[PDB]
């Protein structure tokens, strides 16, 4: 309090705990691009090898899905059934909820229902995963001529670096790209046919003779008196080369010759999974995506993982070499070094400041060590409560930065104004200019705490956003508050000592005889008043609104997709077209292009592929044209000459949890009884009438794939048990044929690795090679297949969808050019119910938030309102003295609103955060000013008009050298075009737009608002 | 088992998953000629025992389609316990009429 | 061993190698003349191993039924010789017939540490010297090891070696912590000056 | 404070001990039996008063 004042040594104590405190934090604190924002949710995929969409949608995720009950702050599940035979079950919960007892929880109930399941799905094992998506790199590896295809680096990396990795400081986890090695066994239909077997003889004397068995011991307990031996039996062991495979025995003939499995069947060391093209350049390669640790430190694990990667590439066979695309890294770097260098520019343009209007340099000083101890305990205080460092902390520590400048200034100021005149001493100067300001700082503090407490009290995704600006903002408030009052008065009764002058004195003349001379008539200005509060109703209506900023990360996607049908070889063609195109016209800004055919964003599947761009840094790239934007609009109209393909490129989102602000996402639940085709028949209806009608509703597509033909084999059973030809031995032969058989284990270089069976490639690809392949009766004749199957081609789906265990279709679109989400979504409400009866509607990923948490930030913002006002009349002591104060905050706010309409940009949440922090510090000059002049009215026995005039030329100075600091200080932050520049664009259009309007209007608008109020 | 057929069979199998744990010290790992495999993971101090036992029992299932079917059935024993004796009792004959 | 000034009772946590008995099985042979690999293998591990085969109630509590053959014919590696298999048409043929034995080596027990192979080593500091000698000692020891070997504390040497490491820092910080307090309380630089130069005494 | 040797926590008396006896790889348990039996005897009897 004021005791601080006598008491130096005790004020430079706290501040050197504070700044020991903040170093310490500083120390160990966790850092990130971004803190967990998108809810918990938890996927479960499971693998039937050959199944179809169907057959996945009958057999495991209905029987998952019924068994997905008990969860506690489950909010919704939706499951995808695909023709490669995945099935995947996301179920999303509510924010908060942890996602150990969820991942757990989830677990118990499918591992309760997995004797349910059939033995195919259980075999390959039913994976439960967290996903959270906070991916700090992707490396790459790829083989530099040819020395190595993409199963084999993929088989190295699974083996020798991902347990290097996961155990490094900081590591949590590490996702593969790629398939690891097997065994595959090829058959031949016709060397089957010569020695009379089957696919089950070969599968059975695999399961036999690929087997372990566990001799026991000699000796052994119990044993024998006088025993003396004790041993181990060793009988037999898995085999671990294909050539062990090849010399499996399958039969011996009457002749005496030994019937090989190599006589029957091609064994090669194979991939497990086939349905994936990677290329890195033309080149084949696999990747590693490592996704973070909770609490570790970004740039430290980063570190470590690249010496970790360094060290074992000493290791590598041949002609291996190591790629980062996607390093994340550099923009927490970069955010970093924005913080640092915003302060040291604050800090410089204070002392100018000061040594320009008050000509002291030991006024300067004070400041310049008191804003750094702010920081330094601020950042201890984030520590304190758990918090770490990303880049929404650091936008609010990069506005408290001013907010604390607001109050050194002031401090000093009043300090200095109390020396000049009254001829005091520096030391009772002190404490009269602390006895004058005491009692408006507390309620500052109150009033911002008050304005900044709504944000922390959201709900969804932007309330965790909300949630970091507003700790951030409240704890510097807070701490710069107690600074300003136990260390600042110190530093000014200690180190304070006992052209553009006449211009200001003019100038302060000039605004105070007006302020005086202008309450002629205030009504016409009160109406200017009602005009400035409609402009901010109607820029208000003219916002555009988003979520945050597109940034340039230095990477983007392309999606081919060919029509239906196509084989992997089309879609290689194309994206070797995308990626020729990104390397011979864009070698100057993109550096690489990672292709995934085979696997896409709706669906896995041979008509799919995926490209990650990724671009060179800012410091090689200047200017528009060499622009992220510019690059994927060139590439718009480049990658459509393009035929038999959808190619599209576009943008990452700023944040992997939602990016299209305006867009929606819907999910069209069949309900009722009707059926896949009556479904689809809806959604045709719909995408027609929805398209009827451009003005609300823009890009309705539906995220999923369409009808294919698919071939049926209808087998007679009557004619095949009269030959004697059982069912089941023919459907276990057109399974293991067609689709593959994973019999068993096996061991290469002491890892477990798979063992399948199938047919040779030139034998399961036409129709016509069912006609290869025969099976055995009872007698043991092999007869044809054909004999007894027929074939037919009929229609199916590739990938079924249900949401909340029914069936769905997943409609995703776009608002219009101005429309608004909520009337997009209450179009295409009502536009379903045009639809046939039976059907409905469910919005989920973003759109189900937006109806979730929609009348709260009104509710939150009157409670503010109310909590401030009490504020107001708590410390003014009367109840209509705090409207002269609260009839000031839309001054802030319009000015900040038409400085974004002028720029044109958007409302993002930085413009919000700006915008709150404008309108605070605009209040607590307005509390100054209004305090003030109730001091110079409860003594001096003055008149209101005369007491306000006085107040507000008191007061101007230190407004003024306020306003001159934080509008050059966001100055760099419009002007800055480089690395990160949409959250810098849009913190500097809102404040300094905001500011100067603020005090311009404030500082002669006080006055009559104060004079008008006393009056009524 | 042998000691060689469970170290490859279910030890390095099991071991291959506890990567991802949250405050994890460090790892021991046993396999003997009597068929038992003894994994033993050391967390930080301060860590939850629930906590822990949960991540552990979730990466363990990511593992266990991997292991023998003669492991399977067995079980495997997810112990949050402390791994020293606090106390043993002994129980004895009097005349010596029950066997051990 | 030869140092016993430092450590005393330097001993392994471990078993050595052991003596393995294997039995090769002709397949092609067994095939021949009519047998079946699996049943010899079931055969032999039932016999010479163990065969859970059922529950069963004892005094009202479920317990286990196991199949093995009796102690004498689980002894020695001629005990093989007495063993047969069923022929597909039911004629017995003895087991020694297409197998042949030899003798190998291997470990019984085997560590790892971190995910890597491991040999852990038990000890205790000689008359005279403390643990953190002995820990220096062993040390030494390690680092004039043939390369590729590395050693690590677990345990009590791991917390041994984390106090003695933190030690100083938790002292620094208390001088300095105590310092400021002094000067808080005393409104001084001076005082605290002169009292701190008595903690050394 | 330099050359003075360090350690963790003191060693107590803590009334119970134990003893681990381990014999040539490849031996049965009458041999460890017999050991152990030899370990007990004297503990029984050349420590019976402790
Ligand atoms: C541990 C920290 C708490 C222990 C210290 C506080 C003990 C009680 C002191 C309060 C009564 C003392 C008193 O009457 O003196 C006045 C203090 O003002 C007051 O009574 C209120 C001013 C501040 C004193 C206590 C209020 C909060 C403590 C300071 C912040 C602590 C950390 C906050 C996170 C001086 O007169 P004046 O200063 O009012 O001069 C304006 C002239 N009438
Ligand atoms: C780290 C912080 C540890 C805990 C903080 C301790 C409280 C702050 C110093 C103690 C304190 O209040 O000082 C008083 C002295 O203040 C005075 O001599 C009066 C100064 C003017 C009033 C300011 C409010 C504090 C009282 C004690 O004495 P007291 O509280 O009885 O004060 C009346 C007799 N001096
Ligand atoms: C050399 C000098 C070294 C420094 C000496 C001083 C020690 C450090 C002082 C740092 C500066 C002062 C910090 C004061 C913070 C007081 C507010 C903290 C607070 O209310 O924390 C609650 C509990 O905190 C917690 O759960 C964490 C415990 C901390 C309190 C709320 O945190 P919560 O767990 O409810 O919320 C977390 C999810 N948002
Ligand atoms: C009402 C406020 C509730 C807690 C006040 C006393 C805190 C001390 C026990 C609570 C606690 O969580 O213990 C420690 C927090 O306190 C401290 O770090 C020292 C508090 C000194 C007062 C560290 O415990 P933790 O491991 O939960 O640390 C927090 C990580 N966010
Ligand atoms: C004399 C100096 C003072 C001037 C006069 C006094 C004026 C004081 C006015 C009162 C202002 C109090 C503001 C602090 C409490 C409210 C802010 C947090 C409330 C909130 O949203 O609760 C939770 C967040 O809080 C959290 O994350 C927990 C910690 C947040 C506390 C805010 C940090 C305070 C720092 C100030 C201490 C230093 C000042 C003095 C040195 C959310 O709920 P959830 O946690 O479930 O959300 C899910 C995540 N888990
Ligand atoms: C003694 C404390 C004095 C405060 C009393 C009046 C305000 C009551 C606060 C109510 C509260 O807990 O805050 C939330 C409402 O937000 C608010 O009330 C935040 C707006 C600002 C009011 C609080 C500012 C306190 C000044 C320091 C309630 O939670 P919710 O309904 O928003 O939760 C839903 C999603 N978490
Ligand atoms: C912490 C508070 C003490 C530290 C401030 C030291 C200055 C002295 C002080 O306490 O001033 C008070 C100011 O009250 C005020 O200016 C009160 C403003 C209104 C606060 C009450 C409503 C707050 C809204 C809800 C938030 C509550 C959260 C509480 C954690 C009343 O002292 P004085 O006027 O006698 O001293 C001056 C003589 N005139
Ligand atoms: C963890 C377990 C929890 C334990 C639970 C049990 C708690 C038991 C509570 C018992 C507390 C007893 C409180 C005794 C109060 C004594 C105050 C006497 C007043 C006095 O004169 O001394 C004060 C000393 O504070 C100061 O001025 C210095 C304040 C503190 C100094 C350290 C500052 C930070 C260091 C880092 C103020 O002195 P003054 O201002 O009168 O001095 C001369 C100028 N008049
Ligand atoms: C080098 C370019 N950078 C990236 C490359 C990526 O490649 C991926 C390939 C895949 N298949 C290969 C067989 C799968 C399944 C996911 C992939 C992800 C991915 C992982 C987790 C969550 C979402 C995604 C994802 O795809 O969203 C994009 C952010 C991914 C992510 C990034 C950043
Ligand atoms: C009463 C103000 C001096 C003590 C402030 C608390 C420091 C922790
Ligand atoms: C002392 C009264 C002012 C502070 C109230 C809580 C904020």
């Amino acid at each position: 309090a004021n005791y601080f004042i006598d008491r130096p040594v005790f004020a430079w104590v706290l501040a050197i705990i504070m700044m020991l405190a903040g170093g310490l934090a500083i120390m160990n604190l966790p850092v990130a691009q971004y803190p967990q924002i998108a809810p918990p949710t938890i996927t479960v995929s499971a693998t039937y090898p050959g199944a179809d969409a169907q057959t996945v949608e009958d057999s495991v995720t209905q029987v998952i899905e019924q068994n997905m009950n008990g969860l506690d702050g489950l909010m919704y599940m939706s499951s995808t059934s695909d023709a490669a035979g995945n099935a995947s079950i996301t179920l999303t919960f509510e924010t908060g909820t942890s996602p150990d007892i969820a991942q757990v929880q989830v677990q118990n109930k499918l591992q309760l229902a997995m004797p349910s399941l059939p033995e195919a799905v259980q075999q390959q094992g039913i994976s439960v995963d967290k996903s959270s998506s906070n991916i700090l790199m992707v490396a790459a590896f790829i083989s530099d001529n040819g020395s190595l295809n993409q199963y084999d680096i993929a088989d190295y990396v699974a083996s020798n670096i991902k347990d290097p990795l996961s155990r490094t400081a900081g590591v949590g986890s590490v996702q593969l790209f790629g398939s690891e090695y097997a065994m595959r066994i090829w058959l031949d239909p016709q060397k089957l046919n010569k020695y009379n077997l089957v696919p089950s003889d070969v599968i059975s004397q695999i399961k036999v003779q690929n087997n372990q068995i566990s001799g026991g011991q000699l000796g052994g307990m119990p044993q024998a008196a006088d025993q003396q031996l004790n041993a181990s039996i060793i009988v037999q062991t898995r085999l671990q080369t294909p050539e062990e495979f090849g010399k499996i025995l399958l039969k011996v003939q009457q002749d005496g010759s030994q019937v090989l499995l190599r006589d029957v069947a091609r064994v090669e060391l194979g991939a497990e999974d086939y349905s994936t093209v990677a290329r890195y350049n033309g080149k084949p390669a696999a990747g590693i995506a490592i996704k973070l640790a909770a609490g570790a430190n970004a740039l430290d694990t980063s570190r470590a993982v690249k010496e970790e990667l360094n060290r074992l590439s000493a290791y590598f066979p041949a002609s291996l070499k190591t790629v980062y695309p996607y390093d994340t890294t550099p923009f927490i770097e970069i955010s970093i070094q924005e913080v640092f260098k915003t302060l040291v520019e604050a800090i410089i343009l204070v002392f100018l400041v000061m040594y320009l209007f008050l000509q002291n340099f030991r006024a300067t000083i004070i400041p310049t060590i008191a804003v750094p101890v702010v920081i330094l305990g601020t950042f201890a205080i984030l520590s304190a409560v758990g918090f770490t460092i990303n880049t929404l902390t650091m936008f609010g520590m990069v506005l408290a930065i001013g907010l604390l400048v607001d109050d050194a200034i002031v401090v000093v100021e009043n300090v200095e104004r109390v020396i000049a005149e009254d001829k005091l001493p520096p030391k009772e100067a002190t404490h009269k200019s602390m006895g004058q300001i005491q009692r408006a700082l507390v309620g500052i503090a109150v009033v911002l705490s008050a304005v900044f407490m709504p944000m922390a009290f959201m709900s969804g995704a932007t309330g965790e956003i909300y949630r970091q600006f507003s700790i951030t903002l409240i704890s510097s408030m807070l701490l710069s508050v107690f600074v300003a009052m136990s260390l600042t008065p110190a530093l000014c009764a200690t180190i304070l000592k006992a052209r553009f002058n006449t211009l200001f004195e003019k100038s302060t003349q000039h605004y105070t005889d007006s302020t005086r001379s202008l309450l002629r008539c205030t009504g016409r200005y009160m109406v200017v008043y009602l005009l400035i509060c409609a402009g901010m109703a109607v820029l208000f209506l003219r916002t555009p609104t988003s979520f945050l900023p597109e940034e340039d990360q230095g990477v983007f996607m392309t999606t081919a997709q060919l029509p239906s049908g196509a084989t992997m070889v089309n879609t290689t063609k194309v994206l070797q077209q995308v990626t020729d195109y990104y390397l011979t016209k864009e070698k100057d800004n993109v550096q690489s292009v990672f292709t995934f055919g085979g696997f896409g964003f709706s669906g896995q599947g041979q008509n799919n592929g995926l490209a990650f761009i990724s671009l060179k840094p800012w410091s090689e790239r200047v200017g528009e044209e060499n622009s992220v934007t510019a690059i994927i609009q060139r590439a718009m109209i480049a990658l459509s000459s393009i035929n038999k393909a959808v190619v599209f490129p576009f943008n990452l989102p700023a944040v992997a949890e939602l990016g299209t602000a305006s867009g929606f996402d819907m999910e069209l639940l069949d309900n009722g009884n009707l059926g896949h085709e009556k479904l689809t028949q809806a959604r045709n209806e719909l995408l027609s009438l929805a398209a009827q009608s451009p003005n609300q509703v823009t890009g309705v597509r539906p995220n999923g794939l369409e009808d294919t033909p698919m071939f049926k084999v209808n087998v007679n059973a009557a004619k095949a048990e009269a030959m004697g030809v059982a069912l089941s031995d023919i459907n276990q032969t057109i399974s293991t044929a067609f689709g593959s058989s994973y019999v068993n284990d096996f061991l290469n270089q002491g890892r477990v690795k798979k063992v399948y069976v199938q047919a040779g490639t030139p034998f399961r690809m036409l129709p016509d090679n069912i006609n290869q392949w025969y099976v055995r009766n009872a007698s043991g004749t092999m007869a044809p297949l054909s004999a007894y199957s027929s074939t037919e081609w009929t229609y199916g789906s590739p990938r079924l969808e249900r949401y909340n265990g029914i069936p769905s279709m997943e409609i995703l679109g776009e608002a219009a050019a101005g429309k608004s989400t909520g009337d997009a979504m209450k179009f295409m409400a009502d536009l379903v119910a045009k639809l046939p009866a039976g059907v409905g509607y469910s919005w989920t990923g973003l759109s189900y938030q937006e109806a979730l948490s929609s009348n709260q930030a009104p509710a939150l913002y009157a409670i503010s309102l109310v909590v401030v006002f009490l504020a107001l009349a708590a410390l003014y002591e009367s109840w209509s003295i705090p409207f002269s104060v609260m009839l000031v905050v839309p001054l802030g706010v319009v000015g900040a609103l038409l400085a974004t309409d002028l720029r044109g940009l958007s409302n993002d949440v930085y413009f919000q955060v700006g915008l709150l922090t404008t309108i605070g510090l605009s209040a607590k000059n307005a509390i100054l000013i209004v305090e003030f002049a109730v001091e110079m009215m409860q003594k001096e026995g003055k008149t209101p008009i005369e007491a306000i005039i006085e107040a507000a030329r008191m007061r101007l100075r230190p407004i003024l050298m306020t306003s001159l600091a934080f509008i050059l200080g966001v100055l760099p932050l419009v002007i800055s075009h480089g690395a990160g520049s949409g959250a810098q664009n849009a913190v500097g259009t809102g404040v300094m737009g905001g500011m100067f309007a603020a005090t311009v209007l404030a500082i002669y608008f006080v006055p009559v608002f104060f004079v008008v109020v006393e009056h009524l």
